[PDB]
């Protein structure tokens, strides 16, 4: 036979996918911050398919919170045309698996300290925000300047500078100062850290071993003081940062409207703007469905229902008669009983979140006579009828 | 816009993937009988990619045991170029999700009774055995005879007729009698039911509603008595039936040998017959690795180890010094301590199964000083040293 | 001041020192040897005693001075403005860099004082022994001193003739030390313990409700309920190791037998 190159493509990369996702709770209780499905494709799949588009087919992934959800879906990565390995950040005690995140920078140090893996310029990018940057251009941009670290920057409005870490660059495009969540007047620029860095293997020396260590709050201050070739790139690119739960509610609708352009819509278009799954049990005559609406497969929409888009209704749902769905996001296995009117809501299993962040526990409020898991054979009846059953 | 055909391809199919998998325990405790990875690709992916090869892109899947493992990996099926919907077989009580399988035939009845979905010839096939049949040929075979149901048959040795249901056909290739697990002398033929049926929508009438109902023990006896066009096809095709746990141990090795031909091997070939994952921490000089061997990524093989193929070592493993792996299958996150010799064994998390079916609970035997989960930071020491720590 | 390290600094002195200096923030610093700069954050001050540079856990070559942040700060209510609301924010890694860059009256003081930083479990094992020895001076030892260096709790069932106790040792109340035991100080044995006959405790820290069976020799160990930690950080899970025939909770009425007797009961 032959012992060929292990070089493969030699363009390596790493997605950061170990975060708890506390800002997206209650969704991050059972699904990590990646793997959160935009309609059906997970957020991380967009990033992997983007790194493949740009030759970054040797992918490292660090995981901690809900690791099994990430490693089960991607695995080694044959089906995505890439190679994926996993660095688990934690340790076991009493048979149970405890998550112990090492930080954005510390997780990279564990990988190199385990075995020297990053040997040429590598892209690192948070796996909780889908992007469409032209990588083979930004990576080629810090090559002529010889940067040891490069932050790609998006321009946010003058008011939203208090949500991200601010990046200040001079006329050499060299980073000189940082600003974590400063006010509108306090901020010095309107260029934000998008969590999309391009590092040269040598930067991993400045990160200490056996320590939790963050990129923007520890490593990047470390790099500004020592005067390293720390540079910043910008310009327009699609950036969907799911910060809190309402931001995910906005993103799904945006794909249904078309204000998010590059994202595909599943199913086939049964009617203009109305995408159905497979075997949708619906009687189109006796229902009022107003696009754009996606209805997952094996979903039953009883006669006399009202669904007004942009609305996603996950697979295996049941929309009872006389229900009104107005501009909502419904996840899989949901049962909307008769005489319910959901407007600007996101239903996730047993949780009901509105557009402001308020989270309702449908089970702990006996409201599952109104919104329950569709898999119950007990047709759950209302306190009105609980009265008339005995009283 | 336009209201085009929902016909898409109109060749529909269904994988049966609701079984508990009791014959594959302890593997089926956390992974269903599908989704069981042959190296890295799951068994069900082979079937889906085969139905796509033959135009069956509208796929229905019934699930019950460990449903979330199936529906998380495939979802609607965009990435596999098909459409997939799920029929859940169970019902909830006390907030917990209970699996209530409806049978091989009963699960089909639930789908049609929910909403009429099967409208033209449909292929049904158990999702616990990878196959490579030329579908567009077998489906075209019962078309000229007008069969309402057709069983595809594999020829097993004269001795193994006691493991499957036997199919007896006359000279019209018409099925006349069945035989569930008969002895070598008792069996009338050596043609077995492979769980690969091709049915015409009309057969679903003979299945009763709101009833658990099996295909081979109830529906097929029903079809022989009433004298329906019940026919049988045969001829050579690759059929890997994972019956019990040792059969899965044999299959992984067979792919490593080459006695299973059509299955690919992950990683790239670092050395002839030695496939490594991504970032394998190994010192090839001071180890004795004998192909064929697959080593998942982020696996550490300490100096002085011995791995003799055909052996799979899952990702994120740790082979301590002085360990000897001889013809074994190792799953992800396993730690083989020093002075361990595994020969003809399958290690699955905390379980150690040999080639005969014996299952050892490594945790409940204090043997995790020898084989433990690789994620423990406590280097677990032996009863010899537990003595010398106090005594 | 961080509540994970006992101190004896005279506050009315350091607080009065930056009061006369007009500091908006003041770090109290201990002077460690030239080698220990890699364990704690180093503080660099000018001649005004103003902090000018920081160094988080640097080696001897990186470190410029030998003054470390001991986690004993004295703040003016104006420094709380520099901390953002509804945000996680650290003092030494974020607020103090914030103070050096913005050029605030940020000062650093250095005073001699006992500083016991309980970092990891071995540091607590070392600290308890140090209090028993006297290398930690300001801390008293409880109970009353029965013999020089031998402090007993209340109603300690021990027969002093038939035991080998070498001070300094503290024995919590309601602890029974059977005849023929060996306790070698500095050793703490918490209340309600049971030292079976023929046991040997050598320079260990024992917590409450502990039963040290016969034929045990603990040297440089810390026993806390069901965990056995040595002076290096190694932790043994006594429950998951069937070792409760040797070290168990003293409240067990079932006298736990050894693999020797478990054999000879059946086999």
């Amino acid at each position: 036979s032959s012992g060929l190159v292990p070089r493969g493509s030699h363009m390596k990369a790493m997605i950061l996918a170990a975060g708890k996702g506390t800002r997206v709770r209650p969704i991050t209780y059972t699904i990590p911050k990646p793997m959160i499905p935009i309609l059906q494709k997970p957020v991380m799949e967009f990033l992997v398919e983007l790194l493949r588009q740009h030759g970054f087919n040797q992918i490292m992934v660090n995981v901690s919170h809900l690791a099994h959800e990430i490693e089960s879906y991607f695995q080694d990565g044959q089906r995505f045309g890439v190679e994926i390995a996993y660095s688990f950040e934690g340790y076991i005690k009493d048979g149970e698996l405890v998550g112990k995140a090492l930080g954005s920078a510390g997780g990279i140090k564990r990988i190199q300290d385990f075995n020297p893996f990053f040997d040429d310029t590598f892209v690192v990018l948070c796996g909780d925000a889908l992007i469409d940057l032209d990588l083979t251009a930004a990576v080629a941009w810090h090559r002529q300047k010889g940067a040891i670290a490069t932050v790609v920057m998006k321009t946010v409005p003058r008011e939203d500078v208090s949500s991200y870490g601010v990046v200040v660059t001079d006329k050499s495009d060299r980073i000189v100062a940082f600003q974590e969540k400063p006010s509108v007047e306090e901020a010095l620029s309107n260029h934000i850290n998008t969590g999309i860095y391009i590092f040269e293997p040598e930067v991993i020396d400045y990160i200490p071993s056996n320590q939790e260590y963050d990129i923007g709050s520890q490593l990047f201050p470390k790099l500004v003081e020592m005067g390293a070739p720390f540079y910043g790139l910008a310009m327009d690119f699609e950036w969907i940062d799911i910060g809190k739960v309402p931001d995910y509610w906005q993103a799904v609708r945006g794909v249904l409207n078309g204000t998010i352009k590059n994202v595909s819509i599943p199913g086939h278009e049964q009617f203009p703007g109305i995408y159905t799954g497979l075997n949708v049990a619906v009687n189109w005559d006796k229902v009022t469905i107003q696009g754009p609406v996606y209805i997952g497969g094996m979903t039953k929409i009883e006669d006399g229902a009202t669904i007004i888009g942009p609305t996603m209704i996950g697979p295996n749902c049941h929309i009872c008669s006389g229900a009104v769905v107005d501009n909502c996001v419904i996840f899989e296995y949901s049962r909307l009983g008769s005489d319910v009117r959901l407007v600007d809501k996101l239903v996730f299993g047993r949780y009901c979140v509105d557009k402001t962040g308020t989270t309702i526990d449908l089970k702990a409020a006996a409201l599952d006579w109104l919104i329950t898991d569709s898999r119950q054979t007990d047709i759950q009846l209302s306190p009105l009828e609980l009265k008339e059953m005995m009283s």
